[PDB]
């Protein structure tokens, strides 16, 4: 029976049996008080204190969010939808420790990604337990407000300032400086992880002064705060929050009265109005994200990457392979889960006005002449192809490569990954490749699980991933010293060397999508 | 009607349409005194000159040679068994010119392989009409006495010096210095090429001083003097000349004699016994090869390799990416072209006995050691790429690399491949991968024949190979400089970088066959 004391009251976690070995998991120990009624769209508060005992032997509830219901029935898509009930109290996170209780541990500390507008903590490609068991870190998740309830800003007003779900992940980070040490954890060596938008979150915490004593190295996964979707510009940001009050009869003329009424709406109303803050929206909307508060966030973040402006310590960076096709079964016309997709010239230009909404036709074109012209007009994938490249390069993989080439450039050691291993259990189609958010199983150690159906060549994979991350955690290198393997340069302005993750051979090379990036950060950013 | 005058005499040619364009060829012009009878076994002798006209409108004789009956009726092997009669008369070349007559074009020298021991100039997958078509370069090919008939050596007797056929190789590079202005050619351009022994041969015309001024630059595919089978000890050469003079009856104790008696046998008889001139043999050997004769080579080429004795000048090099499988079907047991050959662990063994004939014990289980630990023991057909990989890095790669590094030490531009497109045709079964020989239909151009079921990418690539082999020839730099295409880096010693050549994306890679080539290159040479 294990109870550890913390500033703020008692908790007692729960054994797990794990490759015959233990891990303790502590499972929803609530983090701040929770946001309701008067707090609901602000800063998150002060958790306040309990005698007694939590049990934190459950994973608790997931923030308020809308649901995919697009393929009901398909694990492919439903293994992302939340798996503990919504509620606005949902600021709690786990700790997984080893057993035997470590004396002076290194920290890893997860942040999901869902597009700002949905994910949990306790999904099942999240569980903190085989990194525990294996490298014996400890894990600690978070869950944070997402969507409206998190992220609305009508700026300067601190009824509704913007970040909040930022601010929760940053009061989690100082919850764990505060408690960590009493579970075992050295609070000196945390590394902070993400995918996607929780990649984009751990680019912003670099960014952020509040943050910047709360833990030491960053992971970003898939993602930055500099991809297109990753922040809302102040325009943009006050127009939705207002076509918001629109939508829910709340227009006001008092702001700090508009917010009065907002936080007077069922939890469903605000959910249910958000899809529409916004005329045309795409696949990859984030209606309510990031923004410049003044507060979280002082100035546009590029500016302050540019300038050198941002907490200095290593990077490990990444991208999967075929990042852009998971978005094209959500509205490109002609692309299908259920058969291969095989679209037409004139179905690929359709696809770029889903996904590039308003853009001009000069701008849509000139994506289709770099995508398209090839070697050679034989192949019928051709245009099918195109249009996932145009969407991974443009949202994922240009911005992870901008952003670590401008990092690396102030002095500091950063590593790049290029993932291309396509997990055997993959249940979307083959035409659809290495997906967006599906290292995750790898860098969790969900396939050293034997009773699970991975091959061997993925055990390994895994094994190996998992030495990686916790060496670059712990000593900043992620390096796999024993086994004979493949050395990971540092990546510089000049060379620009990644290191490929495959089940066979991992690489170095050099400049990945070289001439794309040319295109995406050069040229279009001016269209 | 084309004729041209040369020093020896006037020659006809004959027109060709090529790709709606025309290229003149010279088929069979002679090069030297046809070496029969008091000729056989030495040194090519001046050609003494006609008048009237020779007509150069057909291929002339091969050599001499015993031919391959594995698979009677199956072209994946017969298209490399000669294609006119075999004849001791066999001294002739062709020139292909672009039509116009140009005006001071460069030469492409192409030297066959064949194992020394085998080929013919004649060969379908050598028609040097392509190239001059396309590229308006001239291209000169040769056929040069082969097996003991074109190396028998008895050292320092001229009456069977050793190195016949590099002579003859060298007697034709000296024929165009001689002739080639007429026909439009620059003697100041001229780049030899070749593959396998022809690649030796190309290498150690680099070292041997009278081929010093005969030539600009050179091009080596799949070969280098360095391999294994590419030169004889003088040892075991006089152990062959003898074994073959008993194996005749023609044992003697008057050396002279022995030859003097040689010179008396058939053909048939000699080429009937070569292949016993030696105890346990392998589907790699070559029993009558280049020797350091005094003459052609003046010292062990090791040696003259390592302390920079050789031409200075610009190389190309190159390997293919499965070269070892072709010869795992002549004799390893286990192996087929008929079926998938996944053979066992035991089987493995008993192949590297084929392979490794006397070959120590501790020999044969240190490559076993190498090669066979794997990541992980569950993929069936493990054991049958361990055994290609053996043979094709022992025999090609490891020592084509390392060619290139001890000649970049010297201060002279490298360039190395690394070919990995398997032919859409390829006669051989999947297994079989990129095969050794596979380049040479690429490099040549067929696949530009449109008429002649290649993919469209297999034009592309062949249309862009061929043009940064013309651009070696011609520049001393193998760009292709046009459409966009990756720039190919020199290779140093350091970095080692390689170009990729596939129809799809072409890489800048570093260190082929590292780990590989460490076990070939410093330790095995030991045992
Ligand atoms: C800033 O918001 C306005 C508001 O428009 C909206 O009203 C909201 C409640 C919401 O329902 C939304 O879908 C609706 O469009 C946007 O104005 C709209 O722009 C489009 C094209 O520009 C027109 O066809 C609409 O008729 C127009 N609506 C109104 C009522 O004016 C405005 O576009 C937006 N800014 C940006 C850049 O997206
Ligand atoms: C692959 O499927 C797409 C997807 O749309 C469909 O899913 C199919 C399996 C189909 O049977 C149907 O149930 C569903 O609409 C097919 O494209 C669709 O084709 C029609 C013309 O019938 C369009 O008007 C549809 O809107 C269009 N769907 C989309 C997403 O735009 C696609 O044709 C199919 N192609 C194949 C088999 O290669
Ligand atoms: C140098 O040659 C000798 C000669 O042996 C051979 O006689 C030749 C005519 C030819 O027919 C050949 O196949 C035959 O073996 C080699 O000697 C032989 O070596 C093996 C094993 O070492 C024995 O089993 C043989 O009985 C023996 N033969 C004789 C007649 O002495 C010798 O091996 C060779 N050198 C090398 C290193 O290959
Ligand atoms: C793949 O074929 C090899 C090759 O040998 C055979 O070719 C076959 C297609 C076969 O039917 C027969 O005509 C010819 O011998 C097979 O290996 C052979 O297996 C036998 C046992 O029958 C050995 O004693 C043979 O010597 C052996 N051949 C060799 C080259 O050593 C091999 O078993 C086969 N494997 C498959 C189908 O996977
Ligand atoms: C636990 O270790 C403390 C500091 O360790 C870290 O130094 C940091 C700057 C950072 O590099 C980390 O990754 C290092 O591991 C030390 O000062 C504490 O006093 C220690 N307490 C213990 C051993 O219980
Ligand atoms: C033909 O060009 C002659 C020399 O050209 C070469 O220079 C060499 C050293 C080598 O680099 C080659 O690749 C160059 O192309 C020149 O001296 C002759 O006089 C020329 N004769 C003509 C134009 O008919
Ligand atoms: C907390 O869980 C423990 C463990 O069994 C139990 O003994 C205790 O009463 C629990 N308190 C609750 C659910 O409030
Ligand atoms: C080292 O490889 C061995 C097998 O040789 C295996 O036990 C394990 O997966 C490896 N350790 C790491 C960190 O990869
Ligand atoms: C050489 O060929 C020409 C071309 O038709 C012919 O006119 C001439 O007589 C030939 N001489 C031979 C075959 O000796
Ligand atoms: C250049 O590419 C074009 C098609 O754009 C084609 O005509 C030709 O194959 C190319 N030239 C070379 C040397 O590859
Ligand atoms: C608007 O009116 C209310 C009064 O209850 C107040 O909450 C808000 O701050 C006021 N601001 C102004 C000056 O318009
Ligand atoms: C051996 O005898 C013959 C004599 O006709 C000759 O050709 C050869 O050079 C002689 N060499 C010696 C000295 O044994
Ligand atoms: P990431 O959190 N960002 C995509 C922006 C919508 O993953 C979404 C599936
Ligand atoms: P290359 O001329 N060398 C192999 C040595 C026997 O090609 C043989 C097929
Ligand atoms: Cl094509
Ligand atoms: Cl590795
Ligand atoms: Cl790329
Ligand atoms: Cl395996
Ligand atoms: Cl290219
Ligand atoms: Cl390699
Ligand atoms: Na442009």
């Amino acid at each position: 029976d294990i109870i550890i004391a913390t500033k703020n009251g008692k908790v007692r976690g729960m054994q797990l049996t794990v490759f015959g070995g233990t891990v303790t998991a502590f499972l929803g120990i609530p983090y701040a008080q929770p946001p309701l009624g008067r707090l609901r769209f602000k800063k998150p508060q002060s958790l306040t204190k309990w005698s007694d005992i939590w049990n934190a032997t459950k994973y608790a509830n997931s923030c308020c969010q809308n649901i995919d219901q697009s393929f009901p029935g398909f694990h492919g898509s439903e293994m992302w939808n939340p798996n503990t009930d919504l509620s606005e109290d949902c600021l709690y996170l786990n700790v997984w420790i080893p057993a035997p209780k470590p004396k002076n541990a290194t920290v890893l500390i997860w942040i999901y990604g869902g597009g700002f507008q949905t994910g949990t903590s306790s999904l099942h490609v999240y569980d903190g337990k085989f990194l525990a068991r294996v490298e014996r870190v400890i894990v600690v998740s978070m869950n944070y407000r997402v969507g409206a309830l998190g992220f609305l800003a009508l700026p300067g007003n601190p009824e509704a300032p913007g970040n909040m779900g930022l601010f929760d992940q940053q009061l989690a980070l100082q919850w764990v400086q505060k408690n960590i040490a009493a579970f075992g954890g050295n609070p000196k060596s945390v590394t902070l992880f993400g995918e996607s938008a929780g990649a984009a979150s751990v680019s912003l915490h670099l960014l952020s002064p509040g943050s910047h004593s709360l833990f030491t190295r960053a992971i970003l996964q898939s993602g930055s705060f500099n991809a297109p979707w990753a922040v809302t510009s102040l325009y943009e940001a006050r127009n939705r929050t207002l076509n918001l009050a629109k939508l829910t009869g709340c227009s006001r003329e008092n702001e700090t009265e508009i917010i009065k009424c907002l936080r007077n709406k069922d939890p469903q109303e605000i959910l249910l109005n958000e899809a529409f803050v916004v005329p045309y929206g795409t696949p990859l909307s984030v209606n309510f994200g990031p923004t410049v508060d003044g507060d979280f966030l002082t100035d546009m973040p590029d500016i302050l990457l540019e300038l050198g402006q941002f907490k200095k310590t290593q990077i490990l960076v990444g991208v999967n392979k075929d990042e852009g096709t998971a978005f094209l079964v959500y509205g490109a016309p002609g692309f299908s889960k259920d058969n291969n997709s095989i679209i037409t010239r004139k179905e690929f230009q359709e696809g770029l006005k889903i996904f590039f909404p308003g853009v001009s036709e000069f701008g849509k074109e000139s994506i289709l002449f770099h995508y398209t012209d090839w070697v050679d007009d034989q192949r019928p994938e051709n245009y099918r192809e195109a249009l996932g490249d145009v969407v991974g390069d443009y949202n994922f993989i240009c911005p992870a490569l901008e952003f670590t080439k401008k990092f690396s450039e102030w002095g500091n050691n950063a590593f790049f990954y290029y993932f291309e291993h396509r997990s055997s259990k993959l249940p979307w189609p083959e035409w659809m490749g290495v997906m967006h958010g599906y290292e995750i199983e790898f860098v969790f150690g969900l396939p050293l699980e034997r009773r699970d159906q991975y091959t061997k060549a993925e055990e390994i994979l895994s094994r190996s991933i998992v030495k990686r991350w916790a060496n670059f955690a712990k000593y900043g290198n992620p390096q796999e010293t024993q086994n004979n393997s493949t050395s990971w340069p540092v990546f510089k302005s000049t060379e620009q060397k990644y290191l490929t993750l495959n089940t066979e051979s991992t690489r170095i090379m050099t400049k990945l999508r070289a001439q794309q990036c040319r295109f995406w950060t050069s040229f279009f950013p001016k269209v």
